[PDB]
């Protein structure tokens, strides 16, 4: 329905300014674009699902997202693709673990104080339909 369509695009104006909202602080510059295959050309054989905050703009406007959950989904793969990458006790490793537990639980935060329930319980209801 029209109605239904109109939810949708209510979704994706609340996904993109919170995705702004990340982009913008600087301690998450490091997650704003993918890591270059040419500067670190065994990124991509450990890392098999790469992903970033310009890859999940672009996801939003190609209509990727029909719910939070599935936005979220693309949120922790950020998170955990850098834990796993970086993984020693050294300063630079423990300084990007930090920034991505901080990215994850700023996106949680925001969607805690800012996501009416009842608005992502239709978004769920209409997903399941389709
Ligand atoms: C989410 O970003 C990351 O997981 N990384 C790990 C890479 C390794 C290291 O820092 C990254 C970029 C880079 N470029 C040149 C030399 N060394 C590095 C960013």
């Amino acid at each position: 329905s029209m109605q239904e369509e109109d939810t949708f695009r209510e979704l994706r104006i609340f996904l993109r300014n919170v995705t702004h909202r990340l982009a913008i602080d600087k301690r998450f510059r490091v997650f704003t674009k993918p890591v270059d295959p040419d500067e670190v050309p065994d990124y991509r054989t450990v890392i098999k699902e790469p992903m970033d905050l310009s890859s999940v703009i672009s996801k939003i406007d190609l209509h990727k997202y029909l719910t939070v959950k599935d936005y979220l989904r693309d949120i922790d793969l950020i998170c955990s693709n850098a834990l796993e990458y970086n993984p020693d006790r050294d300063p630079g490793d423990r300084l990007i673990r930090h920034r991505a537990c901080a990215l994850r639980d700023t996106a949680y935060a925001i969607i805690k104080e800012e996501l009416d329930e009842d608005f992502e319980q239709l978004c769920e209801e209409i997903q399941e339909s389709r």
